């Protein structure tokens, strides 16, 4: 069961004529719930359903004061539009160790995902990395590594060729191991097709996303012990 710690809890503010009102809210979930079409519940993202003045010194906002404001003293009401209106407000320590998380999940998601468009081939994490250096990314701490994956892609496909792109693989093992390649595979992608062998081989077309093709025979020939046939498709 889930709860974002005190620690973690980051602030949600919104000002309305020099008056603060402030919640205390889970970080992760905060930002999803800000996205178009969110099933995140307000009740998951709260700490605490409590209104504050200011969060961190523990002063509480008046019925009076948010009835004047948002026309209700609900703080599952209030909360809604402290998120959705408002801004974000973290501690130094915050926002350094969430732009390091964040700056990682990035890099690895685009190295998961991303093929050379010139040779079909994975680009490493380390050269994601030194490209977004390059292009001088700024990777904030808040935005959702989803929605930033897309901006920091932009940024460096002026510094290296580069697309996201799944591929398929055809690959031939042996009969004994498709139960447990059925397992390594679904790590990796989908299967598309597969088709038991005259000779007890199996073989299994897997899409998958694009730079993880060299992981993926790695996987596949650890597994099979070298027992392991690939190609990429046509």
């Amino acid at each position: 069961s889930h709860m974002v710690s005190l620690e973690d809890a980051v602030i949600a503010r919104l000002e309305s004529h020099g008056e603060r009102f402030e919640v205390l809210v889970d970080p992760d979930l905060a930002a999803e719930f800000r996205r178009e079409d969110s099933d995140v519940s307000v009740e998951d993202v709260l700490a605490v359903q409590e209104v504050f003045r200011d969060a961190r010194k523990g002063d509480k906002a008046s019925e009076e004061a948010m009835r004047k404001v948002f026309e209700t003293a609900d703080p599952l009401e209030v909360t809604p539009v402290i998120l959705r209106r408002g801004t974000i407000q973290l501690t130094a320590e915050q926002r350094r160790q969430m732009i390091e998380d964040k700056r990682l999940k990035i890099i690895n998601k685009i190295a998961r995902e991303a093929i050379n468009p010139q040779n079909g081939l994975p680009h490493p994490p380390k050269r994601i990395e030194k490209a977004m250096e390059e292009a001088r990314v700024h990777v904030d701490p808040f935005k959702t590594v989803d929605e930033q994956v897309n901006i920091v892609l932009k940024a460096i496909r002026t510094k290296i060729p580069i697309k996201f792109e799944k591929v398929r693989v055809a690959i031939k093992i042996p009969g004994e191991m498709a139960g447990s390649a059925y397992g390594v595979i679904s790590n990796f992608g989908k299967i598309t097709n597969e088709e038991w062998q005259n000779d007890g081989s199996w073989i299994a077309v897997v899409e998958i996303p694009g730079g993880l093709q060299d992981s993926f025979y790695q996987k596949l020939s650890e597994l099979t012990g070298g027992n392991v046939e690939t190609r990429l498709i046509k």
